[PDB]
C-alpha cells in the first residue's frame, strides 16, 4: 500500500492509517522528490480565480486582498486591522479572520497529512491542517462569513454562472459547474492548485538562495545569524524551521518540516473571539478530534511550524498577528522562558492555552526551557544576528518591504 502525499512525488509506503485515513509512512517527506509539471492554461484559470473581486459578499474583495503578490502573498492589512486586530480584515467592516494569513509563495510544498516516527504529524494546510489539499482549502475563506462571507456553494455557483469566469469554467470542465453547486468549488479548487504550484510561485530569489547556489556571499553578521540559528545550543531554530544548504538545491531549505509544536505565543487581547476571556484557540486538536485521531486533546496548542521566507516583509507574525515586528518574534524565543512577565501581559505562565492544555507546551527545546533565575541561551546582540539572516530570505522582488532599520516594521502603503 502507498500514497502520494506531493504532487508527482514517488509514491511512500503506508504503515498504517490513523483515525478516519490519515495515513502513517515509513520516511520522511523529501520536497526534493516532488514533480511539479507545469499545466499553464489551467494555472492561468487559477490566477484568474484568484484576482476576482466578484467572489466575496459586498463584493471586492479576492484571494489578493489577503495574499497581496507586491508582498508575496502575504496580507497587506487594511487600516483597520492594523489599528485593531492585525490580521486580515474580511469583506465587511467589523469582521477579521480568525488567523493571521500565512504568505502562499512556496505553498505547494506543503504536503497532504500524514504521520511518521513516538508517531508525529506533518502536512495539511492552514495552520491547525485541516484541508488536506489546496483545493480542499478554499472553502474556508469562500464560505466563511468572517472572509468571503458567500453565503452557500449553491449562491455562489448561481453568481459565477451569470459572469465570464462562470464560462470559462464551463468551458474547460463542462456546463454542469452553473448546476451543481459542490461541482463548481470542486472545479475552482482544481484551478487554483495549478496556480498555486506554478513555478513562479516558488521562486528561490532570496539573497540567501544566491549564497546556497551562486556562492554569492552573506554579510558576516548574517553568517554569524546562520549559525545561531542551526546552533542547538542557542537559537536551536534548524530543529523546527528545518534547513540544507547542499546540493546547490534551495527547495531543501524551506525552513519547516511541516510539523506541529506548542510555543504558546502571547494571546492577541485585540482579537475579537478573545474578548469572551473562555475563548482559546487550540489548533490542532480540533483537527484530530474531526479525523479522529486517538487522544486529541494532547495536540492542543499545536500549530504547523511555519516556513520563513519572505517573513521580514510581514506586517505582524504568528497565527493570531500578536507581534508587529519580526525582532519581537524571535526575541520571544530568548526569554519566553525566563522572564514570562515581559511576554504574558505579566502572567509567570502562559495566557492564550488553557490551564487544562499547558502540560502541552514544549518546556524543553533549547531557547525554551531555562526556568527564571537562569540567563537565557542568547545575548541582544544574537537576537539582531538571527534577524539578520531571516531578513536573508526575502525573494528578490521584495526587499524593499523590509524596514531599513532591522528592528523596524515593514513597510505599510
Ligand atoms: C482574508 C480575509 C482572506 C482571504 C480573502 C483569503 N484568505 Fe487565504 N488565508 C487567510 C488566513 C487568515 C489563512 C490562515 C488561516 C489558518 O487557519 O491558518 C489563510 C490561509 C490560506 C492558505 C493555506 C496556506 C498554508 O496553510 O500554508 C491558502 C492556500 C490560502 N489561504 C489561499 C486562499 C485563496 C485561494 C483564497 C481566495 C479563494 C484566499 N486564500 C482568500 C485569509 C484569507
Ligand atoms: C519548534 C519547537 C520551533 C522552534 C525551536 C523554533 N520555532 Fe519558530 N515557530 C514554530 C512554530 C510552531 C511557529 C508558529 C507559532 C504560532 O503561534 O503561529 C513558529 C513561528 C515562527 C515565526 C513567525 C513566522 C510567521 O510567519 O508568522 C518566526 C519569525 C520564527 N518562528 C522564528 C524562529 C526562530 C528565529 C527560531 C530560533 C530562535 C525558532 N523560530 C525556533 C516552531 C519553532
Ligand atoms: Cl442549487
Ligand atoms: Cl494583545
Amino acid at each position: 500500500p502507498t500514497t502520494v502525499l506531493l504532487p508527482g512525488a514517488p509514491p511512500e509506503r503506508v504503515v498504517d492509517t490513523i483515525g478516519r485515513g490519515t495515513p502513517q509512512v515509513a520516511s520522511k517527506v523529501d520536497p526534493t522528490a516532488a514533480v511539479f509539471r507545469p499545466d499553464p492554461t489551467l494555472a492561468a484559470l487559477g490566477k484568474r480565480v484568484f484576482f476576482d473581486p466578484a467572489l466575496s459578499e459586498p463584493r471586492g474583495m479576492s484571494c489578493a486582498s489577503c495574499h497581496d503578490p507586491g508582498r508575496a502573498f502575504a496580507p497587506t492589512l487594511s487600516p483597520a486591522a492594523l489599528a485593531g486586530p492585525r490580521v486580515p480584515q474580511g469583506s465587511r467592516p467589523g469582521h477579521f479572520s480568525r488567523r493571521n494569513a500565512p504568505s502562499l509563495l512556496y505553498v505547494r510544498y506543503v504536503p497532504r497529512r500524514h504521520f511518521y516516527q513516538a508517531p508525529a504529524p506533518f502536512g495539511g494546510l492552514f495552520s491547525d491542517g485541516r484541508a488536506d489539499t489546496l483545493a480542499e482549502q478554499l472553502r474556508g475563506p469562500l464560505f466563511d462569513p468572517d472572509e468571503m462571507n458567500n453565503a452557500s456553494a449553491a449562491a455562489l455557483m448561481r453568481k459565477i454562472g451569470r459572469t465570464g469566469l462562470g464560462a470559462a469554467l464551463a468551458g474547460r470542465f463542462g456546463p454542469s459547474v452553473r448546476r451543481d453547486p459542490e461541482r463548481m468549488v470542486r472545479v475552482l479548487g482544481e484551478a487554483m492548485q495549478a496556480y498555486l504550484q506554478s513555478d513562479e510561485m516558488a521562486p528561490f530569489s532570496s539573497r540567501y538562495d544566491a549564497y546556497v547556489t551562486k556562492r554569492a556571499p552573506l554579510t558576516p553578521q548574517e553568517m554569524r545569524g546562520l549559525a545561531l540559528f542551526r546552533n542547538p545550543d542557542k537559537g536551536n531554530c534548524m530543529s523546527c524551521h528545518t534547513l540544507s544548504d547542499t546540493a546547490s538545491r534551495p527547495e531543501r531549505s524551506l525552513f519547516t518540516d511541516f510539523g506541529y509544536d506548542a510555543i504558546a505565543v502571547p494571546r492577541n487581547r485585540a482579537l475579537p473571539a478573545n474578548r469572551d476571556p473562555r475563548h482559546f484557540d487550540n489548533g490542532l486538536c480540533d483537527t484530530a478530534a474531526k479525523l479522529r485521531w486517538p487522544e486529541p486533546t494532547q495536540w492542543c496548542a499545536y500549530l504547523r511550524t511555519p516556513g520563513l521566507r519572505n517573513v521580514a516583509i510581514k506586517e505582524s507574525f504568528m497565527h493570531n498577528g500578536v507581534f508587529d515586528t519580526l525582532r519581537d518574534a524571535v526575541a520571544f524565543y530568548n526569554t519566553r522562558s525566563t522572564d514570562p512577565a515581559r511576554w504574558y501581559h505579566g502572567r509567570d505562565t502562559f495566557d492564550d492555552v488553557p490551564r487544562a492544555y499547558r502540560g502541552n507546551v514544549n518546556v524543553n527545546s533549547t531557547p525554551m526551557n531555562r526556568r527564571p533565575g537562569t540567563p537565557p541561551a542568547m545575548t541582544d546582540a544574537d537576537v539582531d544576528d538571527l534577524v539578520a539572516f531571516l531578513r536573508t530570505l526575502t525573494d528578490a522582488r521584495y526587499v524593499g518591504l523590509m524596514p531599513t532599520a532591522p528592528d523596524g516594521k515593514a513597510a505599510r502603503p
